[PDB]
């Protein structure tokens, strides 16, 4: 129906995969520690995939008028980024053991974050989209700034590369300018999910740490 | 007004006597863990009591169009449960001392759960809500395999017993296939909620553990 | 546009400023303790500001019909009031070394608060939004009840005194009775607003506890 219902359908089954892969693995974990970086881990796919699903069915989906087009906005990404990013900030922090003053900061950046993404998303006054992409931006930037040891400094390496993409392609895309069209914005979003979710939790529970 | 009134009003009446006669109980209590148990256990049906009424008044309800018709959603419960499933669940794990690690899992499950039936609940395509409810379900399962010895002994019983009802209830009722009409629908889910909660919280409140 | 604009776009102003300031104070904070207290105080502001510019711009704005008429609601205040009242009560509960137990409590009862706030604001049958009023306030006077010896004793009173504005502004502004005009209702607000969050936080940062 919608040219970018194969990623769609695609994005739900790598993280519907990924979950049950996880869990799997998860299985035969005594340990208190690994306890604790798997169910991060393995929710991350799972709220990941739930939200796949419904984008791919109409339900994440509606239409936001600005300039002068009724315009098709996946809302449902945000509602899987509010939980999936914190958790991913987590797996980090408890890594490298955290102060729970630190985990505070980046959780709390990270719900203005994807909190200030979404009003960018569903506001009506084109130019305003851009404010709130800014400071939802300078909340990315924040966390960067704020981000065993080999596996945490590779783990934030990947984080920092992926995550900077997203608000880049919000900007070109469908959300910001629509220079890029929805379709090979929604390939460039499923590709950056997956890597950052089943890539990062693939490097992090084959680990020592 | 609506045939179903009477059972919201009941509700509301019980989770609103229930949630007072615990704050009452809870006074005269030093000991940091009965704080935990009782401040729980409190909120529990407190929550309860401001989404039955919201019900009762016409708030908590919504038209949802499928299958050719309108039909009567309560959308409120979700919103209940969001909450007061979690909390009940954390009564259990503070119970046997779960680990971070184990409640992770069971609060972030729980969430998939109803999330994922709400959307059930406000899904316009007929055959998709089944989907999102057999998603649910299958979270459901996961605490139920997750889940003193003797009160959690007891209250895990009451709970695979009590909870295993409610996919069947929404299953057969309004949200679901339209078999048992709203009117006892809410009946059933009154009679549910007041022995997860009220009954529940007895339970585990005069007890020593 | 709207007279209340220049009371928004200067609350906007001193929560941005407030953050910054918290921001670079609380850059060179090796404790552990203190690190707490300053995520949390700077948060405060921060979604503050979020929620003050989403006012300003039209986004947190809607209209809801009763009393025969459409009324202006500022549904934005709820969104930060959800966040920002149980961070300022943990950083009163911190502060005293408060248990689990009371936390849950003060943060349970305060998410009521707000959730029964909110509902009363939208609620289209006039009568039923002093229902949802008289339950909030319940809530609040429970909170208050519950509620670095000199420090926490002015932070209290602090709180006691300002929070309990709030449900009389409501009552006798838009959102109530209609009696003192949407205008001057959000300069008292603004007032009372960046008095809690800026005002407490300075009280609380360049203190010693
Ligand atoms: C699994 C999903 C991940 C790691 C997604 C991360 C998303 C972000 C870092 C999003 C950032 C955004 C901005 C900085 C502004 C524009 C809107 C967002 C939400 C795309
Ligand atoms: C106090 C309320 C309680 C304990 C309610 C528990 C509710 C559930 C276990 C609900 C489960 C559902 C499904 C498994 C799928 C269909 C939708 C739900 C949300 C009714
Ligand atoms: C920074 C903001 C603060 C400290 C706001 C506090 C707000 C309240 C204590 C609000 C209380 C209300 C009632 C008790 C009932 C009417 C609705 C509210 C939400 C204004
Ligand atoms: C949106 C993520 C924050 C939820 C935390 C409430 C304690
Ligand atoms: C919906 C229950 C989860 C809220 C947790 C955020 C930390
Ligand atoms: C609304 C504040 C409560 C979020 C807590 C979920 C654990």
């Amino acid at each position: 129906g919608r040219p970018e219902w194969i990623w769609l359908a695609l994005g739900t089954a790598l993280m519907g995969l990924g979950t049950l892969y996880f869990l799997v693995k998860g299985m035969g974990v005594s340990d208190p520690d690994a306890k604790k970086f798997y169910a991060i881990t393995t929710l991350v796919p799972a709220i990941a995939f739930t939200m796949y699903l419904s984008m791919l069915l109409g339900y994440g989906l509606t239409m936001v008028p600005f300039g002068g087009e009724q315009n098709p906005i996946y809302w449902a990404r945000y509602a899987d980024w509010l939980f999936t990013t914190p958790l991913l900030l987590l797996d980090l922090a408890l890594l490298v053991d955290a102060d729970q003053g630190t985990i505070l900061a980046l959780v709390g950046a990270d719900g203005i974050m994807i909190g200030t993404g979404l009003v960018g998303a569903l506001t009506k006054v084109y130019s305003y989209r851009f404010v709130w992409w800014a400071i939802s931006t300078a909340a990315m930037l924040y966390i960067l700034y704020v981000l065993v040891a080999s596996t945490f400094k590779v783990l934030r390496n990947v984080t920092v590369v992926l995550w900077s993409a997203y608000p880049v392609v919000w900007l070109i895309g469908s959300e910001g300018a629509g220079i890029v069209p929805l379709n090979i914005e929604t390939l460039l979003f499923m590709v950056l999910d997956v890597s950052a979710k089943v890539g990062f939790g693939l490097i992090l529970l084959r680990s020592r740490a």
